[PDB]
This record gives C-alpha cells, sequence and structure tokens, in this order.
DNA sequence: ATCGGCTTCGC
DNA sequence: CGAAGCCGA
C-alpha cells in the first residue's frame, strides 16, 4: 500500500541494478529519486564535463522511469534532511539505495539511514557498483590487500555474479501523493547552465544508459580483441571510453563483465583472449582502488606512508601553472594536458606521463595534480584518481620504486609518429615527429611554443637526491 | 617462514 | 637487469 523509493546517486540506469531489482521484488510502486547535492556540486574539485555528463544521464533516467511506469523525483539540497522528509510525507515503507566507498557518501548514508530508522522507515543498502564487495575480497589473514597481484589472484578466482533484471510495469504515485510532496520537489531537471556550469567539449561516450550499453556492445564485438597492445597508444581509439559510464553507473558492472566474458568465449585466437583478459584486469584495478578507499579512507587525505607525508615538494607555482596550461615545452605532456582541458578526458598512458612529469620533473605535491584532474575529468573518481596519483608518486603503505618516466622515451614508445602530439598541438604539425618526440625543437620552429621549462635529466637527479636524503633522515 | 613476485620502466 | 623493501601464501 506504501510506495518504495529508490535513491540513485552513482547508478544512473534501470538495468542491471542490484538495489533497484531488490526494491522491485518488494513493490511495483517503485519511485526513483535523485538529490542534487550542493556539498558535491559546489566542491572545489568539480569538473564541468562531469556535471554535463551527469545531467545527461539524469535526462535519460527520467525518460526511462516514465516509460517503466512511474517517475524519477528530483530534489535539490541536503539529502540528510530532504530524503527522510520525502519518505515521511510520502509514508514510504522503505528507501533502497546502493552503497558507495567514498568517505562523504558513506557518512551521508549513515545519517540518512539513521534518520529513516528513527522515522520507522526501512533503509536497505546493497552493494552494486562492484563485482565483489570490499569485505568479500580479503587476504589469508582476513585483511585487505595492499598489493594488486595477490588481490587479482583472489578476485579473478571468485565466482562472478550475473546481471539482474530491469524493473518493469511500475506503478506511479497518485495525484494526491504528488500534491503531498510537491513542496520538496524540483519541477524540472535544471539545465547545465542553471546548475552553474558550461560545457561543449564533448564526451568519450555520450551520456546515458542507452549509449553506455551501445558502446559496451561495440567495444566487445571488435576493439576489445586488440586491447593488448592497442591500449598503450594514445593516438589510437584502443580503449572503451566507458570511464564516465562506470563512474556514474550508466552501465552495470555485471553487464560489462558478462559482455567481456562473452567476447572471450567466442574468441578464436590466443591474442584476442589475452586482450580481453587484460581488459578484465582493468575492471579489477577499478575494484582494487575502490576497495582500498573503503578499507583506508585516509588515502583521500594524502600520502599514507610517513616518508611521503614529509617529502619536501618544491612547489614552484610558476611550474604548476605551466603544467595546467600545457606550456611545459614537453610536447607529449602539453598535448595530454590539452586533451584534458578541451575534452574532459585523457588516455591512461598520458595520465601516467603527466602525473610523473608533475611529481618527478616539476617536483610539485601530487595532491595539486589530483585536484586539477578532478576539476576537468568527466570520469573524475576519488578512488581511481587518488589511486592513480599515489601510484605516480609511489606513496603506498611501503617503499615502492621511483617510477620516473622519461617523456621522450614514452613518446617514442607510445606515439612513434607523433600522431597524438600533432592532434592536440596542431600549431606544431610543421615540426618533424623526431623532434616532437625528443622535445628538442629549434627556437625558430617553435613559433611561440615554449622551450622546456625544466631539464629532465637534471630534475631526475635532483628528485632522487631529495628522496634518498629523506630516506636517510627518517 | 622462506621466498616468488611486485601494471603501466629507464638505460 | 636493479627497481624498495616487503607483501602474501
Ligand atoms: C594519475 C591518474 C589519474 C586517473 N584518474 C582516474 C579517474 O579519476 N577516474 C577513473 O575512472 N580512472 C582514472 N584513471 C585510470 C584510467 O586512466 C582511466 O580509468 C581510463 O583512462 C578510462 O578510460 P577507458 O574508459 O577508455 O578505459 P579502459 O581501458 O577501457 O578500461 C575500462 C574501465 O576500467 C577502469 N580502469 C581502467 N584502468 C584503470 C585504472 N588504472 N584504475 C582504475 N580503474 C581503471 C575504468 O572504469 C575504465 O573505464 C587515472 C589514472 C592515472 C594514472
Ligand atoms: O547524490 C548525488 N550524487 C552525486 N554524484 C555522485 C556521487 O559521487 C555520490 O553521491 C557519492 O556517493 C559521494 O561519495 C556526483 C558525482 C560527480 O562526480 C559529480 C557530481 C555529482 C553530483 C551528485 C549529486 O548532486 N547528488
Ligand atoms: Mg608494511
Amino acid at each position: 500500500a506504501a510506495p518504495i523509493l529508490f535513491w540513485h546517486r552513482r547508478d544512473l540506469r534501470l538495468s542491471d541494478n542490484i538495489g533497484l531489482a531488490a526494491a522491485r521484488a518488494q513493490s511495483a510502486q517503485l519511485i526513483g529519486l535523485f538529490c542534487l547535492d550542493p556539498q558535491i556540486l559546489q566542491s572545489a574539485d568539480m569538473a564541468p564535463a562531469r556535471v554535463a555528463y551527469l545531467q545527461g544521464c539524469l535526462q535519460e533516467l527520467q525518460q526511462r522511469y516514465q516509460q517503466a511506469g512511474s517517475r524519477l523525483l528530483l530534489l535539490q539540497g541536503d539529502p540528510q534532511h530532504l530524503i527522510p522528509q520525502l519518505a515521511q510525507q510520502l509514508q514510504a515503507e522503505a528507501v533502497y539505495w546502493n552503497q558507495d566507498i567514498e568517505p562523504y557518501g558513506r557518512d551521508r548514508d549513515g545519517q540518512v539511514a539513521a534518520a529513516l530508522k528513527t522515522a520507522g522507515i526501512r533503509a536497505v543498502q546493497l552493494w552494486d557498483q562492484l563485482l565483489h564487495s570490499p569485505d568479500q575480497i580479503l587476504s589469508g589473514s582476513g585483511n585487505p590487500y595492499s598489493v594488486y597481484g595477490p588481490f587479482w589472484k583472489n578476485w579473478q578466482a571468485q565466482p562472478k555474479p550475473t546481471p539482474v533484471a530491469t524493473p518493469t510495469e511500475l506503478v506511479d504515485l497518485s495525484p494526491e501523493q504528488l500534491t503531498a510532496i510537491a513542496p520538496l520537489l524540483l519541477s524540472e531537471l535544471p539545465t547545465l547552465k542553471q546548475l552553474g556550469f558550461d560545457w561543449d567539449g564533448g564526451f568519450p561516450v555520450e551520456p546515458g544508459e542507452t549509449a553506455a550499453i551501445a558502446r559496451l556492445q561495440e567495444f566487445c564485438d571488435r576493439a576489445i580483441a586488440d586491447y593488448d597492445p592497442q591500449r598503450n597508444f594514445p593516438a589510437e581509439a584502443g580503449t572503451s571510453g566507458l570511464s564516465p559510464a562506470l563512474k556514474f553507473g550508466a552501465i552495470g558492472i555485471r553487464q560489462a563483465w558478462q559482455a567481456a566474458s562473452a567476447a572471450h568465449a567466442l574468441s578464436r585466437s590466443d591474442e584476442a583472449r589475452n586482450s580481453i583478459r587484460v581488459w578484465q584486469q582493468e575492471l579489477a584495478w577499478r575494484e582494487f582502488y575502490q576497495h582500498a578507499l573503503y578499507h583506508f579512507p585516509s588515502l583521500a587525505d594524502g600520502p599514507y606512508r610517513s616518508l611521503w607525508q614529509q617529502f619536501p615538494w618544491e612547489n614552484r607555482e610558476a611550474l604548476f601553472t605551466a603544467w595546467t596550461q600545457a606550456q611545459t615545452g614537453y610536447p607529449i605532456v602539453d598535448a595530454a594536458m590539452r586533451q584534458l582541458t578541451e575534452t574532459g578526458w585523457m588516455h591512461n598512458r598520458c595520465r601516467m606521463i603527466v602525473a610523473s612529469f608533475l611529481t618527478k620533473d616539476l617536483i610539485i605535491d601530487w595532491r595539486r595534480g589530483e585536484q586539477f584532474f578532478m576539476q576537468h575529468l568527466v570520469d573524475g573518481d576519488l578512488a581511481a584518481n587518488n589511486g592513480g596519483w599515489q601510484w605516480s608518486a609511489s606513496s603506498g603503505m611501503d617503499p615502492k620504486p621511483l617510477r620516473i618516466f622519461n617523456p621522450a622515451s614514452q613518446a617514442k614508445k607510445f606515439d612513434a609518429t607523433a600522431t597524438y602530439i600533432k592532434r592536440w598541438l596542431p600549431e606544431l604539425r610543421h615540426v618533424h615527429p623526431k623532434d616532437l618526440i625528443s622535445g628538442e625543437i629549434t627556437p625558430i620552429e617553435r613559433r611561440g611554443y615554449p622551450a622546456p621549462i625544466v631539464n629532465h635529466n637534471l630534475r631526475q637527479k635532483q628528485f632522487k637526491a631529495l628522496y634518498n636524503q629523506l630516506k636517510a633522515a627518517i
């Protein structure tokens, strides 16, 4: 007799959704809900491309709920107060949602659940964004993994859950019920501008559930077979481009796994099978970092290891500015930074290259780079972004190798014809690939393009010195 | 507990 | 071919 509310946050789809399917099993009067949260939307680390993608996903989710039989309610404000209020005025029997791993989200959920319980309303929180929940993957000693290799061995051996059913034949709220909650609702989904953002840089995959599923299918039917080694070349469209869809849950993780598994089963070569397996390992890397953040929330605050907590970063603002403005004088680095600010996305090889460059060559606190990435990435995700940056600065629980990438080596290896470089640095197409890769461009040929802001070999030595020196004095 | 193994590499 | 010490079975 009472409606059940499903609260969407980062699972913007109707298909293969654990919490949603569970709620549907309890009632056909399943009403979706999304709460535009100022604490998230107005954070210093928000990207316009990310909000644009989100907004697009919400537009489709509203449509999907309408076709299913009910609707997606939209609220704006603090969910701790709005969600319980909505559930009460609606006399909802329960509120379902999928758990997250981020500190803010988990804290928020604790408050909402508590408020609901006090109101006598059931709050059900299920795991959905991961193939295996955090407490499901532990070492022999029953503790979380800090090393990927072992985590993967465990993770890959675990039986894989299959996609759940999409809810259908829903029952909408009555006109009276809508009247009772009207005061708490937004009449319409605000435009991107109304949310305080502007974006026309495009996306790696169009927003929404439909486009995410389409990309998954297309990727698994062709390109996935060549993932290894095509994944290493930024000039090639060798990766899935699904990152924002996985971040916001426009696609279910079980459906993604199923599609990759299917391609593997129908593969006719060891090369193809290897490529597909490598892509599956990337999905495991995603879970590794999410699990890590869940088990060790302090990771979000910075270096876990005492050594890196004391590292004497040079922090020359002029160098950071040059990095953010793609004016480093290092073509491969500048091209990557241009792709990021202009399109809200960066190939993984380049994310490693520019992160290494910022921390090792410019010797700037990686946390500055972490923030800048969150300010531009359409797929900006605390767990994965913090994981990537700490990896680049090698700041884990124990001493790890100094991963000092050589920009020229990287470019020669992964962009041998400077195709990617020329694509994002069109002003340098007249320069020979050889010089774009080495970074040695004659003054008259750079036509305004900056000379290298630092010397790699020299900076490499200066960084190692700082390191060893501290490793000694500590 | 000994010991294989440690995403992404430079030289 | 040493990675930085040490996780994980
Ligand atoms: C410094 C740095 C910052 C990063 N920031 C983010 C971020 O904010 N959000 C994010 O999702 N990824 C981040 N990455 C990881 C990786 O670069 C991106 O997931 C990838 O570029 C997404 O593109 P894709 O969809 O084509 O990838 P694919 O190669 O198609 O991989 C499929 C999916 O696997 C996951 N995945 C792949 N590689 C990784 C990885 N290394 N870590 C975690 N998940 C991975 C993603 O969800 C991705 O969509 C970062 C990496 C580094 C080195
Ligand atoms: O519930 C919400 N979740 C939003 N999310 C999803 C969240 O990450 C989610 O609430 C997490 O659980 C927070 O820890 C966003 C994610 C982004 O990357 C960018 C913007 C948003 C905005 C919201 C929002 O307004 N409301
Ligand atoms: Mg230790």
